[PDB]
């Protein structure tokens, strides 16, 4: 009946997916958006020419890109990345746990996975080598404050003071400019975010916790995560026993379950996985 061409044809609404805007939730607050996507016919015909028959595997496609943009939005926390995107972004908030940094940065390797390093601006300054450490192993850092404060509850010049000694700190010992700021604890106020934008750092928390900081058995920390995981979560986890047992069977259960697996930088963008 058809050949190919047309059957590829036939099937390309199915396969064809909208862009989605970035927006504020009410509950979620600041979500990027994802692009959408369209069949590329030349791509998917020369992929299935040979065999001369339509396989879906096969199909390539050109993506689409939303109208509104992460940064249109006004000043908010981002917890998740899109809840339509089969993505998991992965967080290390870093303060101290020197002893299990060399073998994280290697199960990542291992799963060619990146997560962001949150580092507070005290430790690097005390610990230049293994903040080196991080960035050599091709990971992006991040702003984790400078001495763990409870930032909700500190004045606008403590947190300007705070955000700003630990760049200059993380900058001068990495090389890399920072993007992505997480709050001690999870601990915010607007004005907290909106001085972080000031210095073009987007607010990022989290939406599934390991709580690795109460030294939970290995699996107890895995099951967790693997009960609340979902597209786009954010993953929070800090240098510990608990966690660097539980993190290369972690990635790999993640895997299974379709998850690309990455940081900040990397979950936030809108190309589609």
């Amino acid at each position: 009946q058809d050949n190919l061409y047309e059957e590829i044809q036939k099937h390309a609404k199915q396969y064809e997916i909208a862009p989605q805007n970035a927006m504020i939730d009410k509950i979620w607050k600041a979500t990027p958006g994802y692009n959408g996507r369209q069949v590329d016919m030349e791509a998917s015909y020369n992929n299935m020419k040979k065999l001369k028959k339509f396989d879906q595997k096969h199909l390539e496609f050109k993506e689409v890109s939303p109208s509104v943009h992460l940064e249109d939005l006004s000043p908010a926390p981002i917890y998740r990345g899109h809840p339509n995107k089969k993505m998991v972004g992965l967080t290390i908030d870093v303060a101290w746990g020197n002893e299990y940094l060399p073998r994280i940065l290697e199960i990542l390797k291992k799963h060619d996975v990146k997560a962001t390093f949150f580092l507070e601006g005290r430790w690097v300054k005390e610990n230049l080598r293994f903040a080196k450490m991080i960035v050599d192993a091709n990971q992006e850092v991040g702003n984790h404050s400078y001495t763990h404060p409870n930032m909700k509850t500190l004045s606008s010049d403590e947190i300007r003071d705070q955000l700003q000694k630990t760049n200059r700190m993380i900058e001068a010992a990495t090389n890399q400019k920072v993007r992505w700021f997480a709050p001690p604890s999870g601990s915010f106020r607007d004005e907290v975010v909106k001085i972080a934008d000031d210095f073009q750092m987007g607010t990022i928390m989290w939406t599934v916790d390991t709580i690795d900081w109460k030294r939970p058995e290995p699996d107890v920390l895995l099951q967790r995560v693997m009960r609340k995981i979902h597209p786009g979560a954010i993953v929070l986890m800090h240098p510990t026993s608990s966690t660097t047992e539980a993190l290369d069977t972690m990635i790999t259960k993640l895997k299974e379950q379709g998850y690309k697996v990455g940081n900040i930088t990397e979950l936030l963008d809108e190309k589609r996985v």
